[PDB]
C-alpha cells in the first residue's frame, strides 16, 4: 500500500527525521 515513490521522499524525510 505504499507506492514506490515514496520511498524516494521517504529516504529524504528519514535523514531530516534523524536529524
Amino acid at each position: 500500500f505504499l507506492p514506490i515513490i515514496i520511498n524516494l521522499k521517504a529516504l529524504a524525510a528519514l535523514a531530516k527525521k534523524i536529524l
